[PDB]
């Protein structure tokens, strides 16, 4: 999908400044696509809300994932200099990739973790 996959961009204060702008354009569509999926599980509680909103919580993960992942192998070496606060601040929080960074195996490991802790 277009909207969830992030394009070629530049390793440069610019590139990073485009970064930024065009994380706006998917991730207002994805954010709202998520929580009202969520809004209408809390406000409609019917069997069939719930689908969706694991469905749109999946997809934002996925989004968030691969934005993290592209900005990471972008700009993890130059993550010091930007001479920008509000873009040194949007970068700190989309490089933070999270659980991401663990393998396949260790990543179904660790949110079956958190999932059994819950249940
Ligand atoms: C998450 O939880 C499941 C379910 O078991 C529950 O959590 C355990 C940690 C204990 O507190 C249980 O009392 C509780 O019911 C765990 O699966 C359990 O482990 C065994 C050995 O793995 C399961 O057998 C198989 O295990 C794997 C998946 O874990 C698959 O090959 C099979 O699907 C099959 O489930 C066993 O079924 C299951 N026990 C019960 C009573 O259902 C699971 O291991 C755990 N995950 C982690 C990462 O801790
Ligand atoms: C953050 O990203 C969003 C999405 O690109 C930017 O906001 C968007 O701004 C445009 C106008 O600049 C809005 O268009 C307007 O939308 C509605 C349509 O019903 C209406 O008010 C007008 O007819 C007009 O077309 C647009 O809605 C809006 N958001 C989205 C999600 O499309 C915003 O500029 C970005 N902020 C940054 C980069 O700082
Ligand atoms: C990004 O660059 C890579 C370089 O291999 C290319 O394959 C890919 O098509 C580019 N993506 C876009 C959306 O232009």
């Amino acid at each position: 999908d277009p909207g969830l996959q992030p394009g070629n961009f530049s390793a440069d204060e610019a590139g990073a400044q485009l970064f930024a702008q065009s994380y706006n354009s998917s991730a207002e569509q994805v954010l709202f696509q998520s929580v009202a999926a969520s809004w209408a599980h809390d406000t409609n509680i019917t069997a069939e809300n719930a689908r969706r909103q694991e469905e749109a919580a999946l997809l934002s993960q996925e989004f968030a994932e691969a934005w993290g992942q592209k900005a990471k192998e972008l700009y993890e070496p130059i993550w010091q200099n930007f001479t920008d606060p509000q873009l040194r601040r949007i970068i700190g929080a989309v490089r933070t990739l999270g659980s991401a960074n663990l393998p396949l195996a260790k990543r179904q490991q660790y949110n079956a973790l958190l999932s059994n802790m819950s249940r």
